[PDB]
């Protein structure tokens, strides 16, 4: 039976080989992405069941994500390609650390999900219902199936976990700051950047007070990261690691904090775990390639 | 003085580095396409004076646009870098042959293009206007933009260049239809494939009294072309070369056609160098990659 | 239910990628490989239910071999990475056509293959049991394995189909022989090259003779195929296509020709699949990379 | 004539372009490795006369291996390749260091090496033979190839030099041990690591005590390195470089040694040319690229 | 109207994919660089009008030279292709550090520039005149087209900027002093490393003392920089960050100071922005690759 | 003892990796090239024992031209690096077939041989001594060489071989008739092909009675070729396959049809081994990869 629940909008990325302006790159690496998906594959990595809800496109690239999350081993129950096209972006890195990305995702296949977008009783029996708030600011429909999501998985007792994940280029942090006040409600876990709830509440303390959730993830960039327990407040593991492809480290960090929850690990050993994947998918290149196996953990052990 | 003026929507182009389908590739080749670029571009290498009016985003694949066109010589008075993106599109040639597109374009800063998009003074002294099927069957207002700009070109005694290119993606063979009996008595020079013909009016043909205008070329695959002009029926010379990569080689024959044409040539010639120009493109990989030099054109005399 | 069910030893093929000697190559493509592995791959993509028996080692190759199989959605329900290391081999073709093989596979957990290697109950409705020359060849463990797998299949009323596939490295032509003309009464279909027959009974014409199952197939080149059913004798479309890298194209042929069985096409339809499967393989790169996914021949159609 | 001799079975080493695991890899480097390989091509490179014994495959790898010592300038007097194949290993390298090796040379033509392997008046003259603890745990026949051929050196009145190089995959401890036990009374150079020191000895010290070679070299990872000789206590410069591919670098740092050795230089050159070879090997990838030549040291005088 | 007049001969660089000795590379990159060509692509990128005064040949090479100044923007007024070659260059990184280059552009078309190679007129109303000290040095013409230039300069009311950059390969310390010692009454703005300073003074005092022009910028390694303005002496932000390609730094460094004296900047946003150029085509492959864009500075800012 | 004994200038070979001009391309293959290296490394190949005289200059590219060499075992007693620097060139091969090269060799350390650049009785028991008429056009002391060469060659009763190749490069077809007429006498083997027969006689028939050697092989496209020996005209198989890389083919030709007389066979195997040779060349990349090994002619054999 199902450990873990992800859903959400895959998406294909397109990443240059190094450095640079896209403008003068001539080749391009393919890779899949999507923040839920890049969850549900390190989680399936590590051993955990997850099934992935979503919908791409009936496109060669929609082919190629599934692909992807079956050899990866997710369950795919509630995942298929539907007329449409899968959506797509591109990623550039400059020399000095200021990068870019552009979307093509627009009315994608994966943008639908409305509520209802899947059988509940799949939720059923089921630890986690993970989401990103990404979803909810793809479309009103997403915005939707979120609440609805979690609803009926609440009503099914299962813990939800949520990434805020601010995109500025789905929605102000005022609709931000709306979905929130109105989602926190149903919220067990949420992870949480010091940036966004500067960016979404003035100060990385404001924030802490509002969004008081059973269990809130505050991620700090190399500076560890606290997590906040029993009014308890635990502090992370600092990495002194560089920076390869810093995208999809927070999705990681997510999984790994999941993966040592589902598995019933003190809070210490969910921090050491989720920078532990974090740190993994930093030092490579796409989106959660980087992400370990189950066995690497077993070795290092 | 500018000898030739195109226009339409740029579009960048990802190709797998071979055959194959586009959900098992990991690499992607970048190439700048657009029906009207290719020709722009070729005419330009073969030292024909060209303008090209158009719009690109604001965004890495636009800045990637514009300074291959710069670095070509194209002249880009009226051509500019407004708020929007750059339309992209997938492209898959599989072992056999069956060939398949995706496009990432709808409501891109390119397709915008609506009548009095450049001064029509532009076109003063000019020889040839060159426009593509293609672009009016992107939107209403490029429809409109169409129509009006050989409307300005006809005023200023501007040859009026059309190439069908019939795209079943943006409209009906009706609609293109009914573009072509409207806007072909505006046109001086017809490009026509015999699909087209065929797949708009039965038989290649039919076609060729329904759209009669003053200077007609029907292309014929490998079996050369034929060049309608004076009541006179010009064959031209068949090619037994292999198709590396046969996506922009109809607008490479159409450049040198015109080529041909701007230097005053004899029908016989204008389809030996429209010939000459679509097969090297056809050899070579890219959408325009493969478009000879004038220095090239010398030597092989 | 499984429609097909093959059964053998995965490989993982190691190609250079252009012609020339392998001693100066300085890169090697990797690829999945294996008669059995590609008939499964390929009916897979043509959307027909197909399970694979085997192991493959408790290493990085053998979790490739894996992932790929579940990539392409064969059941594994009998396949398992097990002690041991998966074996791999060397590829090389020269610039003139001379090619040359190397393997590093001769004790791996894949070629363990023996008596009850799976639960028999497991070929229940199924339609064919595919099987190919190779295996038995591997060692007395799996020609015994080989043997007791079709009775089991024929106790079943499953069809036992058998690619002959002589491999010189394995036994002699006497043991094949041997070996073929024990096992030849529980064929109903056996794939079979002209070059086998003479190589195996001095002339295409004694070895079909002697090897009298109720449907054989003979590949002959590019000359076509003649398929022998009920006394008559179906001539197969000849194709005059060049072969980029033919080595899984006798593969992709019988898997075509399975899965018009398995649909229930004229020996006509099956041999027009069948070439059209070897065909699309031997353009491409890779052991089974090439072989058409069932949406192909739906457009093709 | 010879100034040193090396012996020892070649491998070919498949490696990735880049950290990941080998299982997600699609193309693999292809480099000639092997430890005493290395350090014949870590001293040719140098200048010092040095001459491989030893066999490969007659394959394609082994006319690679070839191919690599003869343009290096090895002496292959009594190197060649014979009936049999050339063993290969891939290497796997993680994100966060924890890397990976499998290797196929079990059985191997240069797995071969008996007693009289080649003809000891090839060492007359000769002032060091370097071996390494690899070969002695191959096959018995090897283990007493190295026994043989120290005591035919010995017996030329020539020093032995001995990389201990513990495999685990060779042998356990408690063999590693035996062989040094009887071995240790004809080493005059040994080059020991802390950790094989304390994995077969239990601490870095009683190592020392029991191992008392008339001179022993101390590899303690960054921490420089201590040399033993004449009861002195000489430390060697540590090194702040990161490791590109480790793989290789004791091998050099051994050659570096030997190179100062065999010219006559004072302990502490003796070891800044140790890491000085070994840090530039490490600083490449691949198992000896990297390694100085001599016109490289003498500009940096 | 222009800003900034550099000229100069345009090279066309080799250069291996990774570290290690140039013999070994069977792979080398293609990029467009020389001193004054890397310094008006940098100016060019960050909005600066730019003209570039040379020659190139009438071969592939000068032809790639060309697209890259015009793809960029810079103005070719009196830049074009002439009978003869374009020069080249191969450059090779060292592991460890120590690197080297091999020129073959001795009597290349861009060597010629002597007095008169443009026209004056063309400065008039010209901000700067950049130089560096390798033109002079490559031939008696040029060493007299220098001098030519500045004087006409200065004659126009034009600022003289001049980068040393001593080329040992061109000429002795003596020569470069000698031509330093007549050049400097006219250069208003001096740009020189410390080593140079050291190299052709003694100490990078006495050097300070001597090539006394009203603006001097000492580049000191890693160290920051030193500007002289008024007798005042400004000391410039100091880097930590690693070389990736450290060729044409130097370039960058003197591009990004001119754009901020052009932009009329205090001293130390000049010297803020140069190492911000230098440090961003330090951290890029090739020779001006990684040269910043207008909008980049925006964004940081 | 040596069979053949092969001498001229080394090259170094800069080529794309796909047709198109080289103004477009950023990334070069680095091959050893030289019509006499070819030959040389072709007869090393086919175990014929040679020797190549020359020079390199002392630096990585001259390193590379030596490994390479000695890697194939040309003997290179009379080779050695010289200061000075090593000549290299650049080709490209545009889609319809029209190719052009460009040479950075002039002054290099290669094209210095002159008289008595090396011992000549290593030209004693020596078969054939192997020049190309691109030697003594590289300058009046390469010119004398040749001479000087193959008088000291028929002093000691070496045969005489010589490949015109007419370079236009070097000089005209008069000073290359002038050439000829002188050496011819010393010549006993000419190979000559149909245009430069027509280039520099006016028809392939005057050449013919002119250039009257004691064997003269005329190559003629792919329309074989034919070997006139005692009156007799033995005419060569014609090859139906398409070139890849035709640069070294012709040497490659020369260099069997010498391993086909060095052994002793009839002219119609020199002919058929001269057309193998040819044909595996042309089919590779590179100047002289491609070429078969003795292993290879054993196996088709």
């Amino acid at each position: 039976m199902l450990e873990v629940v992800t859903a959400g909008e895959p998406l294909v990325a397109l990443v240059p080989q190094e450095p640079g302006h896209l403008r003068g790159k001539r080749l391009l690496e393919v890779y899949v992405g999507g923040a839920e998906v890049n969850v549900a594959v390190a989680l399936a990595r590590l051993g955990v069941k997850v099934g992935f809800v979503g919908r791409v496109g009936e496109d060669e690239l929609g082919a190629m994500v599934e692909e992807r999350l079956r050899a990866e081993g997710v369950d795919l129950t509630h995942f298929r390609r539907a007329p449409g096209f899968t959506g797509l972006y591109l990623r550039e890195y400059l020399p000095l650390g200021q990068g870019r990305v552009f979307y093509y995702r627009k009315g994608s296949a994966g943008s639908a999900l409305a509520p209802g977008a899947f059988d509940p009783d799949y939720l059923e029996g089921v630890r986690f219902l993970h989401l990103s708030g990404i979803t909810p600011a793809l479309s009103p429909e997403a915005r939707a199936f979120s609440l609805w999501a979690m609803e009926e998985a609440k009503r099914r007792g299962v813990r939800v976990s949520l990434d805020v994940n601010y995109r500025q280029t789905l929605w102000s942090p005022e609709e931000a700051r709306g979905f929130l006040e109105r989602a926190l409600p149903g919220v067990d876990l949420l992870f949480l950047s010091e940036e966004e709830a500067e960016l979404l509440f003035g100060r990385v303390e404001e924030a802490l007070r509002a969004l008081s959730a059973p269990e809130v993830v505050l991620k700090r960039g190399a500076k560890g990261a606290w997590a906040f327990v029993d009014g308890r407040r635990v502090e992370g593991s600092a990495f002194a690691v560089e920076a390869v492809d810093p995208v999809g480290a927070g999705d990681a960090f997510a999984a790994g904090y999941l993966a040592g929850a589902v598995w019933g690990l003190p809070v210490e050993e969910r921090l050491r775990l989720a920078n532990l994947l974090g740190a993994s998918v930093a030092a490579s290149r796409g989106d959660h390639e980087g992400a370990p196996y189950r066995e690497d953990l077993e070795v290092l052990l």
